[PDB]
C-alpha cells in the first residue's frame, strides 16, 4: 500500500500554510503496511500541475488525499466534490488570475471524491475532532488539484481512492488579523495532523 | 500570595464547561510562591453570589480570575468591564429568568477589570495563543460573578486584582453541534487551560 | 418569449418563504414581449420533480429561473452549479430525510448554470444590490430542481438557459430568531422581487 | 418637545456613512408637536466633543438620539451602555489613534442609555425591523458621544433622554467589499430611517 499526502506552500500573505508541515510530517511515515509520500505543491497554476502530475506517476499511489487551507473555516472539512472550473478571486504566487476557465477541456464538468468521506467524519467525530462535509472546495489551487487528481484517477486507473481535505488556520496565524479587526476560528496543528492519519488510517481500512 | 480562579458548570443544554475542568486542574497547584485555589460556581443566580462571596472571604485573595464559557467566540477573550445588570436571555440552571435588574441597587453602573488585560493578550500573543479585549461579558452569569467579584474589591480592599475571561468552546463539544447545521469555533483544552495559567502568572508578575 | 420562475413553499418551521411571494408576483407580467410565468414548488422530494416536469413540459420555457431561500446568506446569491446529488440535513415538508444518493442515476456529476451568471451579478451590482456568485446550491430541494431543470435542458432541448438563484431572509423573518439568541443578515423584499426581474432581464437580452 | 438627532460622517475608508443622511432628512421635520433637529458630526476625537457639547447647549434638547454605522452589524442595534474609555482600533478622521484613555477624567466608568432601549426595541419588532440590545458601542466615536451625551445629562439635567443607536451598513456599500472576497450584512436605509422615528417617537411617548 502506497498513500500520497500534498500540503500547499504559503500563500495571499500568509507567512505560513499548516498543510506544508502536515505534508513534510506525514512524509516516510508507515501506518501498519502501508508507505506514506509527503509532498508539498507551489499554489501556483500550471507549475502544480505539472508536479502533481509526476508525483502520482512516479509513486503511482493507491490512495491520494490532498490538504488544503481554507481561512475562516473552524473545522476540517471533508471536499465532496471536485469543479472543472477555476475562477481564481486572487492571483496564485506566480501573480496570475485565471477567471472562468475549465481545468480539462471536455472534462467531465465534476468528480464526486472517492474517499469514504462519511466514514472519515464519522471516525473523527469519535477522536473528538470537529469535521464536517464540504460541497465547494472553491476555485483555487484546493479545487484545481483535487479535480486533476480524481481525473487522473478515471483516467489512468489510479490512484483507487482521491480526495481533499481542507483545515482551519492554526492558532498562531490568528495573532497579527486580530489587530486587523477580526479574529477567525482556528484549530491547533497537532489535531490538524491526527485528523490527516486518521482519514489516511480510514482510507486503507476502505480501500479493499 | 494566593490566587482564586472561578469556572462555571454546565448550562444552557451543555453537558460540558471546559472552565469546571480548568479551575480544578488549576487547584492546589503552586506558581511560584503563589498558591492558587480552584473554585466551580453554579450557574446559578443568588446561590452564585453566595458561594462567591464566601469563598472570597475564606480564601481573601489576592487576585482572582473568573473564567467562563463563550458559546461562538473564537479565541480567549479577556473582559474590560463589569455592568451592575441582568438581563438573561435564557433561565439559569434553577430555572429563574432575571430581566433588567441591577446586581447591587445604588452600586456603580460599571467596574473596570484591575487585571493588567493589555500585558495578559500580549503575553498569550507571545505564546502563539489568539487573544482580544471584550468590553462586554454579556448580562448573564460571567458578568454577575465579575461584577460581584470587583465589588468586592472596591468594597473590602480585596482582592487587589480581580477580572473575567471567557473561553472558546472545546472541540468535543462541536460534535454534536454539526448536526443542527452549524459549526462554531472552538479551541482545545490545553490551549485553554494554558492561556488561564499565563494570566495567573501575568498578573502575579503585576501584583506588587 | 416565454419565462419561467420557481419559488418554495415554507419549510423547516419558517412561517414564510419570500420566494413563495416572488413567484406569485412574477405571474402573468410581461418583460417586454417576454410573458413570465410564475409556480410556487413544495419543499417535496419526488413531489417537486413531478411539479417541476409538468410545469417545464406544460410551459415549455425559453428561460427557467429557480428561486430559494438561503437562512443565513447575506446577499442574493447567482449558484454556478447544480450536482448530481441528495445529502439532506433535515427532513423535506412531508418527513423524508434522504441521504447520499443521486438525483438522476447515470447521468452527469454535475451541470453548470446556463444563465448568464456574471452579467447577472454585474448588472445586480450596478443597481445597488449586493450580489455573488455561489458554488454549491447545497443538497437540499434547491439543489435538487436546479439539477432536474438543467437535466431536463440538456435531455429535451429546453429550456435554453436554466439557473438557480438563493435570496436571504426577509427583515421580518429575523424577529423571532433574535429571542433564540441570534440575528442572521437579511434583504428587503422589494430588493429580492428587484433582482429576480433584473436576472430576467439580462437572461432575456443574453438568450438570443 | 425638542429632539436632538446626530449621524456621523463617512469614516475608516467608507464612502458614505448611512447615519449622515439619516441626520440630514429628519433635520426640521416634526413627529407630533415634537421639532427634530438633525446634525452630523466628526468622526473626529476632540472635534466632535466640541460640536456635541455647543449643539447641545444651543438646542437643548429634551431628547438626544445619537445614529452611528456598525459595519458587520445584521440588524439595528440599542446601545444600553456608554463606557468612560477610548481605545481605538483605527485612527479617527483627524489621524489620532487614542489608546486605553478615559473620555472624562474622574466620571463615572459608565452610564446606562436613559432611552426606552426594551420599548423601542419592541416596537421596531412589531414594525418587523429586526433589532436588539447592544451591550458595547465600542471604544471608538459613537462610544465617545454616546457617553458625552449621558454625562452632559447627568451634569446639566439634560437632555432628559440620551441614548445610541448602530445601523447596518446599507447595501449599496457592500458591493465594492465583494470583490475583496466577503459579504457583510446590510439593511436598506429606508428601513434605518424609519427604526429612527420609530425610535424618537417611544422616546416622546416615554418622556413625560
Amino acid at each position: 500500500m502506497k498513500v500520497l499526502v500534498t500540503g500547499f506552500e504559503p500563500f495571499g500573505g500568509e507567512k505560513i500554510n499548516p498543510t506544508e508541515r502536515i505534508a513534510k510530517d506525514l512524509d516516510g511515515i508507515k501506518i501498519g503496511d502501508a508507505q506514506v509520500f509527503g509532498r508539498v505543491l507551489p499554489v501556483v497554476f500550471g507549475k502544480a500541475k505539472e508536479v502533481l502530475e509526476k508525483t502520482l506517476e512516479e509513486i503511482k499511489p493507491d490512495i491520494a488525499i490532498h490538504v488544503g487551507l481554507a481561512p475562516g473555516r473552524s473545522a476540517i472539512s471533508i471536499e465532496r466534490i471536485a469543479v472543472n472550473a477555476i475562477d481564481a478571486r486572487i492571483p496564485d504566487n506566480e501573480g496570475k488570475k485565471i477567471e472562468d476557465e475549465p481545468i480539462v477541456p471536455g472534462a467531465p464538468t465534476a468528480y464526486f471524491s472517492t474517499l469514504p468521506i462519511k466514514k472519515i467524519m464519522k471516525k473523527l467525530h469519535e477522536r473528538g475532532i470537529p469535521a464536517y462535509i464540504s460541497n465547494s472546495a472553491g476555485l483555487y489551487l484546493s479545487n484545481y488539484v483535487m479535480y486533476l487528481s480524481l481525473h487522473h484517477s478515471a483516467t489512468k486507473g489510479y490512484p483507487k481512492m482521491s480526495g481533499f481535505i481542507h483545515v482551519p488556520y492554526i492558532p498562531e496565524q490568528i495573532i497579527d488579523k486580530i489587530g486587523k479587526g477580526q479574529v477567525p476560528p482556528s484549530m491547533s496543528y497537532e489535531m490538524q495532523l491526527e485528523a490527516v492519519k486518521v482519514a489516511i488510517e480510514v482510507a486503507l481500512e476502505e480501500l479493499l
